[PDB]
C-alpha cells in the first residue's frame, strides 16, 4: 500500500464562539477519503500553531481544542491552524475559526 496516513483522514474542528472568561471544549471530527466517518489514529499527536493565542489549547494525544478566553480579551475572529502529526510521520494543517464575542451584549 502506497502513501501516507494523512491522506486517509481529514480532521476537522467545528467553529468556535466564546466569551472573555468562558471555556469551550471541542473534539475533532473526522472522516477517511470517502467523506465517511473514522476514528482518527491512535497515536496520532497535536500541536497548535506556535502563533495561536495563548488561551488556545490544545490535547497533544487527542487533539481536544480548549479555548479560555481572559476576561479582557477583546472580541473579534481567529483564524487558526493545528498540526496533526499521524504516527507514520505525515502531517495535516487543519483550520479553526475562533470567534470571541461581546462578554454581554452582541
Amino acid at each position: 500500500a502506497m502513501g501516507q496516513t494523512a491522506d486517509d483522514h481529514n480532521p476537522k474542528y467545528e467553529d468556535v464562539d466564546v466569551k472573555p472568561g468562558e471555556t469551550n471544549k471541542v473534539t475533532p471530527t473526522n472522516t477517511d477519503k470517502d467523506g465517511n466517518p473514522a476514528n482518527i489514529p491512535d497515536g496520532t499527536k497535536f500541536e497548535k500553531d506556535p502563533d495561536a493565542p495563548s488561551w488556545v489549547e490544545v490535547d497533544p494525544n487527542t487533539g481536544e481544542l480548549t479555548v479560555a478566553p481572559p476576561e479582557g480579551t477583546p472580541s473579534g475572529g481567529h483564524e487558526i491552524k493545528v498540526k496533526v502529526t499521524y504516527p507514520d510521520g505525515s502531517t495535516d494543517e487543519v483550520p479553526v475559526t475562533v470567534k470571541v464575542s461581546d462578554p454581554t451584549t452582541p
